[PDB]
């Protein structure tokens, strides 16, 4: 027998003792070496609700991955409560590695394996686990980086599809790389991204079907973010511990629905933390050619409002909050008590 609760969880890694990389550094200091032979009990005739929305298991790793960054990653000059702090900013190694989430004695983590769960509500085949799978604390907005891939279909999430205002998660079945890189040899700061036109017009297209599915048929149309920070209206991440902040105009547009789709990028300095604590300054771009290669396994859309009256509905890549970021990773799990 058990019950649904929150407890201090610990984290797992493969870690190397000998990188200069932060990730690694921090995860040799914070976490454990990671099971060689895990175990999984699959629980028949078992089930059990979830809610990826409200989930312990988000705020935790949150915690951690801002402890990682206000050890590995202190900018120049930051902007706070008023307060002007000031302090050594070098250059780093940065690329992350998974992290596990495991539970201590007398609890376990329930996985959901249903092929479609959508993160909230019963799940039917449920297992347990002592640590959750390798996750990497990609920072990112509108679009998810490196992450895993649904098993069948797309798959739509929302606390509240009917609210506009809560996040859309879209979890793709198939990835599409994204290549960005920085040129050596100007305009230091100069960055683009390249995407095979192709692949992902044909994954837009079953987004905007699936889409369908939740909005009664109506026309799915996609669109530029209106305004607000930078950091929300370009697809933002971090490469090689360089933040990039790339146009994705080319990205959503309902005309392609072919060549590659080269998106304008350029390295900022100057950030709106997303600890959403004011904004800070980094060193200038290290030399040479900048490149990362990345998966895009997830969307974070936006809904417009006031379209209850018309046949159409105008989705945004947003973001922002991070946590949605470890929720599209976490909506599997959550953590109960063993009597
Ligand atoms: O300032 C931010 N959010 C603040 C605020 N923005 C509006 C929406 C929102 C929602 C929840 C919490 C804060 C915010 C932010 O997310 N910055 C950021 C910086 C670097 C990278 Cl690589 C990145 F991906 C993001
Ligand atoms: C997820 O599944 C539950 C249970 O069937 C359902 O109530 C909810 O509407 C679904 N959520 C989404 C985003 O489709
Ligand atoms: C999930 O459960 C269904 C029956 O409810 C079963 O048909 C399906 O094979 C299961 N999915 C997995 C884990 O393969
Ligand atoms: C990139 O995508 C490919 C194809 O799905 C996958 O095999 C690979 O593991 C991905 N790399 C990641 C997630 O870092
Ligand atoms: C991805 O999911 C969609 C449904 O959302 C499905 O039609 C398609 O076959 C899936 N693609 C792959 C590669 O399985
Ligand atoms: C979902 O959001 C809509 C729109 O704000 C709201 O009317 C409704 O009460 C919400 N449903 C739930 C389950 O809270
Ligand atoms: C990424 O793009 C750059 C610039 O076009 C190219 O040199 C490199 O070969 C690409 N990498 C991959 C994995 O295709
Ligand atoms: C673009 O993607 C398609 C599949 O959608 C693939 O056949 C083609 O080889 C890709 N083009 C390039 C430039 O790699
Ligand atoms: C969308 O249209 C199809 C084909 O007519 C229909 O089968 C399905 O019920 C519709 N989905 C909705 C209205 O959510
Ligand atoms: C974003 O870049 C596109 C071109 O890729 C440009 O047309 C658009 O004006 C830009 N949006 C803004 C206002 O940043
Ligand atoms: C839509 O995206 C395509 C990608 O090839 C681009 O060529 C086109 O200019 C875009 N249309 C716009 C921005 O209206
Ligand atoms: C995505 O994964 C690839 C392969 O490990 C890595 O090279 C790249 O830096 C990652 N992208 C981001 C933004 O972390």
């Amino acid at each position: 027998v058990w019950k649904d609760a929150d407890t201090t969880l610990f984290c797992a890694s493969d870690a190397k003792a000998h990188e200069t990389e932060v990730h690694n550094v921090w995860a040799t200091h914070a976490c454990v070496p990671t099971d060689p032979n895990p175990q999984e009990i699959h629980l028949e005739n078992v089930t059990e609700n979830f809610n990826m929305w409200k989930n312990n298991m988000v705020e935790q790793m949150q915690e951690d991955v801002i402890s990682l960054w206000d050890q590995s990653l202190q900018p120049c000059v930051k902007l706070t409560g008023g307060s002007v702090i000031k302090q050594a900013c070098p250059k780093i190694s940065f690329d992350p590695i998974p992290i596990h989430y495991c539970t201590p004695a007398g609890y376990v983590i329930l996985k959901c394996n249903d092929k479609n769960f959508n993160g909230t509500g019963p799940c039917k085949n449920v297992s347990s686990v002592q640590c959750t799978h390798g996750i990497k604390p990609v920072v990112s907005t509108q679009l998810l980086l490196n992450g895993s891939l649904a098993e069948e279909e797309i798959i739509i999430r929302s606390e509240n599809l009917t609210n506009n205002a809560k996040t859309i998660i879209v979890h793709l079945n198939k990835s599409v790389e994204i290549n960005c890189t920085r040129p050596s040899n100007g305009d230091i700061r100069k960055a683009y991204c390249e995407i095979n036109g192709t692949k992902w017009n044909k994954v837009l297209k079953q987004v905007t079907e699936k889409l369908k599915e939740h909005f009664n048929n109506k026309t799915i149309i996609f669109q530029p973010p209106s305004g607000g920070d930078l950091e929300i209206t370009m697809h933002s991440f971090n490469c090689r511990g360089e933040f990039f902040y790339c146009n994705t105009t080319q990205l959503f547009n309902n005309t392609c629905i072919n060549g590659t789709i080269t998106l304008p990028c350029k390295i900022k300095q100057i950030i709106n933390m997303w600890q959403g604590t004011g904004q800070a300054m980094y060193a200038p771009p290290i030399d040479g050619k900048i490149n990362c290669v990345s998966n895009i396994t997830g969307i974070l859309l936006t809904r417009d409002g006031g379209a209850n009256n018309t046949s159409n509905e105008t989705f945004r890549p947003g973001g922002g909050n991070i946590k949605d970021n470890w929720r599209s990773e976490l909506y599997k799990y959550k953590v109960v008590q063993i009597e």
